[PDB]
């Protein structure tokens, strides 16, 4: 009597950590981000309107977990992946980060709604030794 | 797969900042651009109430804001309006979105255009 719905799931599992990017608009921008994640991240609304998330990623993210992010998207595939990411400030944590496709009537994806989570240490050490399965 | 077997759209979709006075429209999808007529800045900073009219059940109306102080998730099949007047059956769900702390501080609107019967059937059952 009450629908799924991948976004609304997303984003309640989201603890108003996410954002949402125009998949018709070129290199896929964000168009929307919640307090959480400017608070979370350290940048403003503005700075990271228009921009792909891409920015959050610094030199020692591993280009193996960026790797897995870009092929899910490509595959039209939701997928989570668990990776270093940085704050406007410089300072690092680990992301385990969840990304879902929205497609219109037609089966084209549409827009994306990203999650972001800080996680522990430990936590991530975990997340990374099954991610790291694959190879 | 009654329900929600049909009920598959996501593109038409939008989201109020709920910190704001009177829970004005933050964000809407292009699908919910091209369903109801508007452009975007026209849409922005306004609450969604606009998309009813003479003919929309002020009792169906009732059922969201309820939902929405509340803050549980419901779906409501309404009549709307376009712009440009033309009407449509929404089968529409409210749900909060909460931090860490459980505090709503936005809210997703999903709307879904629905065929004459179906609308017939979802508010013969929401009369209860
Ligand atoms: C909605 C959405 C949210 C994303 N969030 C993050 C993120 O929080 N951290 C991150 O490192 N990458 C994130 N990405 C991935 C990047 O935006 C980008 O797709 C990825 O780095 C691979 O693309 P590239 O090789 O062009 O950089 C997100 C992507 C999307 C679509
Ligand atoms: C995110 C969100 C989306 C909404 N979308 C619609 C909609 O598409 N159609 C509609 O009739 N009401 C919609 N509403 C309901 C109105 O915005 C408002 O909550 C409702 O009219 C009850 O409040 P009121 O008594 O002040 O009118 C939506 C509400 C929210 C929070």
């Amino acid at each position: 009597e009450d629908p799924d719905y991948s976004l609304v799931k997303a984003l309640q599992m989201a603890q108003q950590n996410f954002v949402i990017t125009d998949a018709s608009l070129p290199d896929n921008p964000i168009v929307y981000a919640s307090r959480g994640f400017l608070t979370l991240t350290g940048y403003s609304l503005d700075q990271i309107l228009g921009r792909n998330c891409r920015f959050l990623q610094g030199p020692e993210t591993d280009p193996r977990a960026v790797d897995k992010i870009r092929n899910a998207i490509t595959k039209g595939v939701d997928t989570s992946v668990c990776l270093l990411n940085y704050r406007q400030d410089g300072t690092t944590f680990w992301n385990l980060f969840f990304v879902a496709g929205l497609r219109d009537s037609k089966g084209n994806i549409v827009n994306y709604v990203g999650v972001q989570s800080k996680v522990s240490e430990d936590y991530a050490k975990l997340l990374v030794n099954e991610q790291n399965i694959e190879y």
